[PDB]
Order: structure tokens, then C-alpha cells, then sequence
């Protein structure tokens, strides 16, 4: 009498288009068949008593009964689909669930879609890698389950099921509060393998470790106001980049899609003088889209002043789904702002290169580009006007006649900062100097 892990129960959306693994537990050396949608597949289990097996490529579509076969008896999975999976994690933000975001009621009150389902990994930590989740099972998106679906997860997938017309299945794997060492493996953190969602690995060892067999089309991410200090903010990105390449390798895909959300605005009380943690750590996010098949949604437009939650969360799923389309799905489109790529200054001035990206550079409310400052090399930033000229940005202060350096929306709560493109994405804050 054979049984089968957490994910692979009765709801669940199975990855398409690539090999379907199928594993689990029996007797040693058990005789098991496994059977989807008319493909059959026998395996013996080892001594142990774990088998699988790799069903072939399946396209979307659904719903299937996936079967499993012992001499003791058999195991029905139903209502399966087939269609695209995303792993979602992060702190509070992703960890956020539908019926507290702004339009939460209406939104629940919508959502009637049988393909578009959540499996939510309860919080769980293990001093030790684990190869079985504690618990967790797959809702589908009726008013009854949705309000407990993850805002920005829910928002994004509501996206992709519009563009991708398949089944879609998000993997909550959140916890509020929690640092991105709690969500690295001991490798990527140099290790051997107090709030234990703060604590190194623990959280990647019961709510991500466990999940690698299962594919998934991408992830999406967000994290980092815990990191948002004057110890962690700057070694971010190489703590973030290594997390990815890691994850990536784990699954034997190093191009496995992985989208992000920079920081919101808030005032954090982190700021002092010209440091600003969370300006910091925002460039650290920014900085790893150096990475392969990464994307970056942009949202200190719509932050919350004086509150760490905020709680519009469309349109972060919104712009999450614009970069998944191009990174995951291939498609050409306007997924980002304007991102600022080389400086040069000459004269009492500073004229900014922008790599448009696909649109043109305009000001939210139509009136004088906010949110520039600029330092000659006593390192002391004034504020400074701004003019958009095409794909440049040509800055300029009264009191700093030589100027070399600039920075845009550098600080913890950059709510006047006003670059935006035709379809009202802000720019990225971004700094000229490395001080
Ligand atoms: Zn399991
Ligand atoms: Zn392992
Ligand atoms: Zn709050
Ligand atoms: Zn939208
Ligand atoms: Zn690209
Ligand atoms: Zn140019
Ligand atoms: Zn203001």
C-alpha cells in the first residue's frame, strides 16, 4: 500500500511541457505502477522502500486522476491539472493573503477560478535538510479558499492565466519577518549542513529543500526589509545572487526563471546622513538582475509612508506578471521602466544615459522631475533639477559647480520620486557613485 508526498495529492498543479516525476514510499523492492492520462510507468522500489518514476511531457489541460498501483492496493489523486507553477516566497509582503489586500473583499468576491489553485507550505523550520513537507494541501480559487491565498501570488496568477490561457498553481512558501539566511542552504551560506525564521537555513531546510523534486515554471520572490540594515543591506545582493544560482542548481536549471520585488517605501527610521540601509539594499536587489533570466518589479509609487504593509497589492502582481511574460514566457512587451545605465559629467551638469526599454520617459502628475540629488566630491548631495531629453536625463544643481555623482530616490521613503514611463512604471532609485 504505497503513499505519495504532500504535493502530489488530490488538486495539485502539475508542471507542463517537461518530464513528470513521480515518487514516494512503499514496502522495499515493492512493485508499483503509476499511470496519468493514459501513460503508464512501473518501477520497483529500493530497499528503503522510495521509488519513482518520470511520466512524460504533458501538455496543459485537466483535470486527470493520476493512479498509483501496489499489491496492497491503489491511491487515486483526482482533480489534477497540468499548466504552470510558480513557487512564491518571502517575507511579510508575499506572506500577505488576498482578503487583507486594498481591494480584498471585491477581489475574493471575483475570484471563481478552478484553475488557478495555492498550496500553502505551513511555516516549518528543521535543523537538517528534510525530504518530506509537515503538511499542506491544494485549494482552488473559489471565494471559500481565496482569501488565504497569497495577494501578490493570487494577483500574479490571475495575470498569467489571462495571458498563458493554462492552468496555473502557486507554492506559498512564506514567513513574515524572516531573513534571506533562514531561506539559504548552509552551502550557499559557507556552513555545515532566537526567531528561527531569522536563523541560517532552517526555514530553506523544511519549506524549499523539500520542494526541489517538484518543478515549477519559475519563482517569484519578495523579501529583504528584514535585511535592510546597516550590517546586511550592501552584502545582500551577494547573499541574494548566491540563494538564486543555488535554488537554480538544486533543480538542475540555471536559466529557472526568478522574479523579484524591490523594496516598497516606507519610513524605516534607517536613514542617517547620506546612508540609507534601504536605498542600499534596493541597489542590491537592483544589482542582481545581472543574473541570468531575472526580473525586478519597481513599486516605491506604491508603498505605504507609515506602514511596512501596504496593502495594494494588484498592481505589485501586476508588474511581477509584466516580467514573468518576458522572462518566463518569452514575450516581448514594456515589463519594465527606463533603467539608468551610464553617466557622464561635463560642465557643471550630469547627463544620464536610460535604456528605455521599449517606451519613453514621462513624469507622474505632469509637472518637474522630483527626486534627484547631486554632490560634488566632498560627497555632500544638494537637491537638483532634471530634464528628459529622449533616452537622457541631464542634471544640474545652483550649488554643486562641479558636480560627480547623482542619486535618484535614494532613501528609505523616496515617495516624490516621479520617473515614469507611458505605462505609469516607475524608475528604478539608482545611484552613480559606490561610496
Ligand atoms: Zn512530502
Ligand atoms: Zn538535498
Ligand atoms: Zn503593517
Ligand atoms: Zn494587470
Ligand atoms: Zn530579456
Ligand atoms: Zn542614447
Ligand atoms: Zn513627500
Amino acid at each position: 500500500v504505497p503513499t505519495l508526498p504532500l504535493l502530489l495529492a488530490d488538486g495539485a498543479v502539475l508542471q507542463r511541457d517537461q518530464p513528470m516525476p513521480v515518487w514516494g514510499w512503499s514496502s522495499p523492492n515493492a512493485a508499483i505502477a503509476v499511470s496519468f492520462d493514459g501513460k503508464r510507468a512501473t518501477v520497483k522500489a529500493d530497499a528503503t522502500g522510495q521509488w519513482k518514476v518520470r511520466l512524460p511531457a504533458h501538455a496543459a489541460g485537466g483535470p486527470y486522476v493520476l493512479r498509483v498501483q501496489g499489491d496492497g492496493g491503489e491511491l487515486q489523486v483526482r482533480d489534477v491539472l497540468v499548466g504552470d507553477v510558480w513557487l512564491a516566497g518571502g517575507q511579510s509582503n508575499m506572506e500577505w493573503p488576498l482578503a487583507q489586500a486594498s481591494d480584498g473583499p471585491q477581489a475574493v468576491a471575483a475570484a471563481n477560478d478552478a484553475q488557478l489553485r495555492q498550496f500553502k507550505v505551513p511555516k516549518s523550520w528543521s535543523v537538517q535538510p528534510q525530504a518530506r513537507l509537515t503538511g499542506g494541501e491544494w485549494k482552488a480559487a473559489t471565494p471559500a479558499n481565496a482569501g488565504e491565498f497569497t495577494a501578490v501570488g493570487y494577483f500574479f496568477a490571475k495575470e498569467l492565466r489571462a495571458s498563458t490561457g493554462v492552468p496555473i498553481g502557486i507554492v506559498n512558501s512564506t514567513w513574515g519577518g524572516s531573513a534571506i539566511e533562514a531561506w539559504m542552504d548552509a552551502a550557499s551560506l559557507g556552513l555545515n549542513a532566537d526567531n528561527k525564521n531569522q536563523l541560517p537555513t532552517l526555514l530553506y531546510n523544511q519549506m524549499i529543500h523539500p520542494l526541489q523534486p517538484f518543478p515549477v515554471k519559475g519563482v517569484i520572490w519578495y523579501q529583504g526589509e528584514t535585511n535592510a540594515t546597516d550590517t546586511g543591506a550592501v552584502k545582500y545582493r551577494e547573499q541574494f545572487a548566491a540563494m538564486i544560482r543555488q535554488w537554480r542548481a538544486e533543480r538542475g536549471d540555471k536559466t529557472l526563471p526568478f522574479l523579484w520585488v524591490q523594496l516598497a517605501n516606507f519610513k524605516a527610521g534607517g536613514d542617517k546622513g547620506e546612508l540609507s540601509p534601504w536605498a542600499l539594499l534596493r541597489e542590491s536587489q537592483s544589482k542582481t538582475l545581472a543574473l541570468p533570466a531575472t526580473g525586478q518589479a519597481v513599486i516605491i509609487d506604491i508603498g505605504n509612508p507609515t506602514d511596512i504593509h501596504p496593502t495594494n497589492k494588484r498592481d505589485v502582481g501586476h508588474r511581477l506578471a509584466l516580467a514573468a511574460r518576458h522572462v518566463a514566457y518569452g514575450e516581448t512587451l514594456v515589463y519594465s521602466a527606463p533603467v539608468f545605465k551610464r553617466a557622464s559629467f561635463d560642465g557643471g551638469k550630469a547627463v544620464l544615459g536610460f535604456d528605455l526599454q521599449g517606451s519613453a520617459l514621462q513624469v507622474r502628475g505632469g509637472g518637474a522631475v522630483q527626486g534627484f540629488r547631486i554632490a560634488g566630491a566632498d560627497q555632500r548631495f544638494h537637491p537638483a533639477t532634471a530634464q528628459i531629453d529622449g533616452d537622457r536625463v541631464i542634471v544640474r544643481s545652483d550649488a554643486v559647480a562641479a558636480p560627480v555623482a547623482v542619486r535618484y530616490g535614494w532613501s528609505e521613503n523616496p515617495d516624490d520620486a516621479n520617473l515614469i514611463n507611458r505605462d505609469a512604471l516607475p524608475v528604478s532609485p539608482f545611484r552613480t557613485d559606490t561610496w
